[PDB]
């Protein structure tokens, strides 16, 4: 066995997509060609992205007392991750999600917190043996935030690494001093554009975005580009990582794939170059597949596109 | 072998409270959700069980555990599930249903295990169709399933009474009208099989003049707030509507057709069939949902008596 | 007026002789006569003689030949005063040529029977309303007998359904569809069913198949071997009546008839079957009809 | 009176346009039909009448529906039906004539009243017979009748013009023939009498020479698209056909014949005899069907 | 020429006697005499001795009798160029009894008139077709009579039938059919119409019913009564002149050649009746037929009395 | 190019000694007075010249006398004077100081140019900041100012370390603090801070913990006579004070800041640095005065060697 070097704390959905010709205008109904039900949420996918690419993971998530629940407790072990420290909370509806999609790709999205938004700063007392032995700590915005800043001070004080999430962005000042707790910070194009107001239209304006990110907490920025890669920004470097070309189908959820990966070889003491290029190959064999279940990449998948 | 016969759709509804409807490319924080049965076969069966009728439903749901939930909350409500398909490899009807702070909602309906019908299917039925008084059919599920159960009543002697909703291709239920002994559409339904909106009770007779041309002997408009209308060859009658605290009136139709269909087969007076019905509506008005908030003959027959 | 028929009117040119003639060949005819024809006006004749009260809407052609059909239906008992006479076309008209031993040739012409419209009906919406019973054939266009039918479902009447000649088996299933009653002989049910009427478990079959198109009421004709009655609630062989056999053409439209007759006067449905079937038996015994059944002959030998 | 008399078959003629012919037991649709008078004897009765000719017309028809409209048809075309025969107990006589889309046709004949006729029969119209400046006769008729009209002919010193149609038994005709003024067979016909095809002039005259060994003293070959020959023991002219758009070739025989009968009974020249007949024929082409040209038209061609 | 006869040429054996013989018997007789005969020749010889232009065309043998009778035909004035004379037959000739009483029994062997034939007619097409008016009999064999009576018609000329032997009735419906002109006498008319001309009324309708066989004149031979004409237009009765009455036999042959006479003269018919009925009277007066036939200066000697 | 930078307030002090301080409208002679340089930014900067540090140090005085006066006595106690911004139309900041013989102290102060300064005057300075190995603050500055300086240092990986005197409003500087990559509070700076009073090393060290979950990464706790307390994520060293005959221990804080700085931009050990600034404390209480008496490197060394 393996100690638990990352710890992810985060929200668990359960995500109910439908997959329709056009999408119902209000007051509308219309039919679907089919749907699925399976694992969701920023936490529970991160958590699964490490757990696939050989991390020693320990997730903190909460499901309710019901049907939804038992169903992702059922996915996270069939997904190789132990739910030992996943919270069961009976008088409570599991986070779950309406996701529409239409034939052109076009979707809506309707989250319910259930028992995401049950966390409270007391909770995440039970966990500061956990977080004050975990090399990396993985956050997400899907959570409570004053049970996201109790994580990150248990941290400070274990003197360890937090990689933030800031998705999705919401009260920008309220996660003001969430980003000064937070080591490293991996915001995309629309993200960055709010905590920063500059949108990184190319890779001199996105620069300028990290550079104002390190005013803020973090020492590590790493600025998620999608098809056109990522820049690390620091106060000592900047450099930008090729994406790689790959065969796309469907993007979502591929940053949560990239901030898996960077987790793994963050773990594993490698480089921090090699740190964002497994993250980077991760994220692009998160779009060349449908869903981050048992599609989501794998070491040998990453490592033989590096 | 039952006195009542439901052949039709057996969905699970996914409704999603929330603030505002997602626009397209949005996501949207909802306020609760919840998940039980629907579909328009599942109700009338449900709506007949709970008024106490002798019944025998068939559908079909499939071997995941939304199929699991449908059945056992038939059970809960008074129906043997003993006559329900479980298929393997098909997924349950669902539907999912967004629901606005205003009221405007937002329906998508998944065929699931009801499209698997075919009318070859029916001939395992024959028995049971042959045994009973009166036989409801939806438009939820194929057209030739339909039908087959259409031609077995005929056969018999039986009564078909035909929701016509959805309408759907109304060249297509030309035929399954023409064997449809009682026709019950609503204000939408009527104008869109006759051509004739139902503004008034001249204009009404008129568009339900036009129904008895196609078959049926006896036709039932339902007007909602309004009431019904009884129009047949011999004679023209107008059902006021019951002084009721209005609350949620979707599948208040569903519930009208039960009481119908048990009033009946319990011999009584067609006038009085059709009150059954249209104070059995009321009730459903009152609450929401069917599920177990469905009208009970105690309370059907206490608001006749009112 | 309580029974109300919408059908074709010809004029049947009917020619005797030992041989048919074969093409380009010309033969001695042994004889011929002229009548008047159609399965409309042979039910609509059948149920005048018969004592209905009847009302009959047809169609002939403004010339000779419809002044021949129009007469000889007033001298049979039938007030043509709603029979459409047309301009620019000619009355229906069937050529039969008959061979020594049977084989038969025959040709006919729609003439005004091809003229019936959907929108013409509408002008007897009244009468189509006030019938009790109302008999229908497949001699005239589709679209005009579903608005009769169309009319009668409105008002709560009772439409028999003669589903001669078969014709297009697919586009008249809707026209069953609004039919309380259906009266096919042995070729019609086998068609319709497929199944094939050879004796009387194989004829519930069809019948029962019938059943499931919409007719509540379905009165096989067997010929020489009576009718069966078959519904969802009783199936009841009525056994023909013993009558030395002359000529059986059109047999079927003198039961039609008797039947209508029977029910036009509210007697119990088995009544209206054997009524029919005497008519029927009646007819076979005489050539054509000028000597259609009465109600005195029937009565006679039902007792 | 009368100067003209015409003695044949009244015949009531539906013809059914089709497609394609019933086969036994079979019922197909004909697209339409017309019914009209017919009858080589009405037919040519009519065509004399049409072209102003004083016509007394004899034949027979049954006392059933198709008689009253044969003798109402005959009305209407001008005839008098007055010494028409109405026999109790018979069919009028009545063809069914069923065309193809192809041109094949399918004929039932049934002679109904027109063989009733005796030479007993003719006796009665021994005056009529007398007075009759020519007459006219055909072959649908029994044989017996024609021998016993044309003694009545021969012995008041009248004419009789023979048209030699349908030939049937030749060689039972050979007493008819002797009896014959004047006989009008056309191609056909003349072929089946004396053996000569009539295929150019040359022939078309030994055809007529040796019909004029057999009684006739005129004989008219009716040559159809070519005109027609007059062969007589003292000459023979051609007769050119009058240039006319065809359309329906049916009977103009029985046009030229009446046409013919019209001029003689006239008394005018014999070419001018056979030119009217040329021209009732010529027009009789251009249209479908009988009231058969008119003396204005006749006259407007002859002269056009 | 203008006149064509075609029929039999005979030798008559004429014998007297007192009491013809009955079936075993012999008698005998007080004479006899051999001379021309035949309805053909005696026909022919009466025309010639009128002074008609006249072609004769029968048929002799080439024996006695053929030359016997060829001689006799020219010294009564009738050219003989066309009488056939075929080798290996015997010619025409008739046995005649001839009681003292009156009556008389005749055997006729037909000889060379019988080897006509309608295939031999096309030789005389040429002289049938210039002829005005052809006289005929029923002593010839019937077929090679048609082929003239249709030469004739055919050309346009006129037939003038004798229809005498009347022989099957049936047979000659079709001779009598292609004939212009029909003289029958009493006799003859009875057995073809049926009617038995006893007086003028009915000798009328009997040739009224020959009218309705084709012929377009009708001259009833009534012998002692003289001659009755029926045409579709009149009706005439030529009295017979008054003469002294010797031998009747075969007055009607003279009679049939003076009509014959006159009509190739384009003398009106009632003229030609006349002649005839004036040749046929003269014919009476005397015994014999080549030597007691008229001639035209003896006609219109009675004709002018 | 300065390893050391120091940004804070400048004051004169015009201390007067006298028996007994005045009373409202009373008048009472003083025995003595002195004026001299004043204020934590400048009594920083002087200590660190004193004991050897290369240090820029940038604070703001009038175009008055008091101007002229402060920036003399710099320059005489080794400080470099070239960064320190002259404003005219504004008073140099001054403190009127006057001590009891029984010694009860009385202070009035006037804010002069040191209120004058902004977050944009910030960005003239952006170059001596990337530079700096280490950065000293105090909370004698408007905040936005000192907010802006640490953002500069963040930018450029450099060092921060924050005197949290005067506390005044705590919430305030938690974002001052969150940039802060080393804080040295004392007992009441820190019972303020966290809410816990460091009476025993027991206490001490939990307040020390409590810091560390607000950001920086080094805690030193001065605890005046009774030494200093490290407190990292890693480990915890109570440093003993040094024996000397106490005289005058205010603005010995100040004294132990420049020390650490000067140990610290040397690179040497983190525990040589603290000892550094305990030594040069403990000096610093034996006279009167920071200026030209403020300790050097000989006399540090000297304590830290006995
Ligand atoms: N089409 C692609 N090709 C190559 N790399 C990709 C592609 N899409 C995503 N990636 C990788 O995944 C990372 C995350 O992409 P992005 O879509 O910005 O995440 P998010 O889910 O936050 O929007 C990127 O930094 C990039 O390295
Ligand atoms: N507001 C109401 N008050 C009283 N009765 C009602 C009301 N709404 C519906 N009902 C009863 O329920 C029946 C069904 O109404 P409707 O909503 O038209 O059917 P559907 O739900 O199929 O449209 C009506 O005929 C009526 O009797
Ligand atoms: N030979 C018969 N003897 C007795 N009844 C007969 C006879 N033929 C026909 N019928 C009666 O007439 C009806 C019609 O016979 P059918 O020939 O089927 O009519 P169609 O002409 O319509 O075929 C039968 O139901 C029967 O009752
Ligand atoms: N196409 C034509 N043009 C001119 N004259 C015609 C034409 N066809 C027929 N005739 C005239 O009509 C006469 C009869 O024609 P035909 O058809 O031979 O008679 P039938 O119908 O008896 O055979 C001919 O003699 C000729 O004069
Ligand atoms: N006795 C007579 N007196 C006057 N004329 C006669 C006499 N006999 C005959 N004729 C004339 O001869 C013609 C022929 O007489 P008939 O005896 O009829 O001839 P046959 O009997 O030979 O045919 C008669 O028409 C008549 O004109
Ligand atoms: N009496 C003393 N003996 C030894 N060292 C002292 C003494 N007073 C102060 N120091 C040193 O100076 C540091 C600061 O003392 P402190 O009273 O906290 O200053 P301030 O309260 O002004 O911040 C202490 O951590 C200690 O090392
Ligand atoms: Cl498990
Ligand atoms: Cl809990
Ligand atoms: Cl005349
Ligand atoms: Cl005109
Ligand atoms: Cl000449
Ligand atoms: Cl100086
Ligand atoms: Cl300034």
């Amino acid at each position: 066995h393996h100690h638990h070097k990352i710890f992810v704390f985060g929200s668990v959905n359960v995500d109910v997509s439908a997959r329709m010709a056009a999408l119902p205008r209000p007051g509308q109904t219309v039919n679907a060609s089919g749907y699925g039900i399976g694992l969701g949420g920023k936490g529970a996918n991160q958590a699964v992205a490490v757990a696939k690419l050989g991390g020693a993971i320990r997730f903190v998530g909460a499901v309710g007392h019901d049907a939804f629940g038992e169903l992702a407790l059922k996915q996270m072990r069939e997904f190789g991750l132990d739910t030992g420290s996943v919270r069961v909370i009976d008088d409570v509806d599991t986070g779950m999600a309406i996701i529409q999609v239409e034939e052109t790709g076009q979707n809506t999205i309707a989250v319910c917190a259930g028992a995401n938004a049950r966390w409270s700063s007391a909770d995440i007392d039970a966990y500061g043996a956990d977080i004050a032995k975990a090399r990396i700590t993985l956050l997400q915005r899907e959570v409570p935030h004053e049970a996201n800043l109790a994580v990150a001070k248990a941290v400070r004080a274990a003197g360890g690494t937090v990689l933030l999430d800031p998705a999705p962005v919401g009260d920008a000042s309220q996660m003001a001093d969430l980003i000064a707790l937070s080591d490293i910070i991996s915001p995309n194009e629309t993200e960055a554009a709010e905590i920063t107001g500059i949108e990184p239209t190319d890779l001199a304006s996105a620069e300028a975005a990290g550079r104002k990110l390190l005013e803020r907490g973090p020492k590590i920025v790493i600025l998620k580009l999608g098809s056109r890669g990522a820049l690390l920004v620091t106060a000592d470097e900047v450099k930008h990582f090729t994406p790689f070309k790959v065969k796309v189908v469907d993007t979502v959820a591929a940053g949560d794939s990239f901030n898996g990966g960077f987790a793994v070889a963050f773990s594993q003491a490698r480089p921090l170059h090699d740190c964002v290029r497994y993250g980077s190959a991760a994220g692009a064999i998160a779009v060349t597949r449908v869903g981050a279940g048992a599609a989501a990449p794998t070491a040998r998948e990453v490592e033989e596109l590096i």
